[PDB]
């Protein structure tokens, strides 16, 4: 028997942004969403996961220990008993230079260490189990250009794009140091609106769109179709108290309409104070370099795969 197994994850960005969840235990999402695995050139921004043999369960986020993960260690108890010779086991993460998205990324990398115990699980089966950790596991779970189709009952994630369909392009982040609204706060308050239902809709029509895209790979109409859905997603959220865009952050929006007359450029806001603007690969430098960041730290980011395992230890 083994005594641990590593493993590693990659952050998410929303492309079909989700908001409200059936479920705080389950935390199932209401509605079909998209999304996108990213990390940089290098691959150094990542969550990475520990989990081994133990006395007592001890769950450890960047080093401290912390009192949901334990539900989906227990779930699997069998697993663990087989590889290690105990079902008591602890767990360990580490984020890396992570922006937003980082709970998908350790959600994800938890089922990359459970599947490298038992290969022959389904990983669409991890994937419901790994949602009480994050809702949208999936997104970094499987990498690439994913669709989680949703009706508030059962959840599927599909792959529609590899990385790879990518390469000519890259996005540069805009991190502003505003104080965020907490995930929960936005599926909280964003089913509150009278024009959810139609967003549910909405939300379903694009995710489909977005295949369409992906059959010529379409990128840009991509990402021009997430910045429309980002808009129409933070017009909901301010209408019901949730401001996500704040003063400097609508600057650099702005600045963005400008540029985009110069050269093409999409941008999209998750629940963060950050802004992601998708560019392609010949001018990602030259946006990169602007200097009027209204304050904001700049990042070059890439699309990136999905959650991975090491040999066990
Ligand atoms: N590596 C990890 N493993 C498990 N849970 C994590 C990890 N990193 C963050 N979390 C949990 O997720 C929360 C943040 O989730 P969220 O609000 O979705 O932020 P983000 O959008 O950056 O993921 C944190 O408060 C933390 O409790
Ligand atoms: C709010 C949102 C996810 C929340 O579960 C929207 C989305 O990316 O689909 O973004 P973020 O919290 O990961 O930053």
């Amino acid at each position: 028997t083994y005594r641990s197994i590593g493993s590693t994850a990659y952050p998410t960005i929303g492309v079909v942004l989700l908001g409200g969840i059936a479920n705080p235990v389950t935390r199932t999402p209401l509605h079909t969403s998209a999304g996108i695995a990213y990390s940089d050139s290098c691959g150094s921004i990542r969550s990475e996961t520990r989990i081994y043999a133990d006395e007592a369960t001890h769950i450890y986020f960047n080093g401290t220990e912390s009192t949901s993960v334990r539900r989906v260690l227990d779930r699997y108890s069998s697993v663990f008993e087989e590889a290690f010779g105990t079902k008591t086991v602890s767990y360990s993460s580490q984020n890396f230079g992570i922006l937003s998205g980082s709970s998908d990324a350790g959600a994800a990398s938890i089922g990359a260490a459970i599947l490298g115990l038992k290969p022959d699980l389904d990983p669409h089966d991890v994937e419901n189990d790994l949602r009480a950790v994050s809702e949208s596991a999936g997104r970094s779970l499987f990498g690439g250009l994913t669709i989680t189709w949703s009706d508030g009952f059962h959840a599927y994630t599909e792959k529609i794009l590899d990385p790879e369909a990518f390469s000519g392009y890259s996005i540069v982040a805009f991190a502003f140091d505003y104080q965020r609204n907490p995930s929960d706060v936005i599926h909280q308050n964003i089913v509150r609106s009278d024009l959810y239902p139609a967003r549910k809709k909405h939300a379903d029509e694009h995710a489909h769109m977005i295949k369409e895209y992906a059959k010529t790979n379409d990128i840009k109409g991509i990402f021009d179709l997430a910045q429309e859905d980002t808009e129409e997603y933070h017009s909901i959220l301010r209408g019901v108290g949730v401001n996500v865009i704040r003063e400097n952050m609508q600057k650099l929006i702005s600045y963005l309409k400008l540029i985009r007359k110069d050269y093409w450029n999409a941008y999209i806001v998750t629940g963060g104070s950050n802004v992601y603007v998708a560019v392609e690969s010949e001018n990602a430098d030259r946006l990169f370099s602007i200097e009027n960041t209204f304050g904001s730290k700049k990042k070059m980011l890439r699309i990136v795969g999905g959650a991975w395992h090491r040999r066990p230890e």
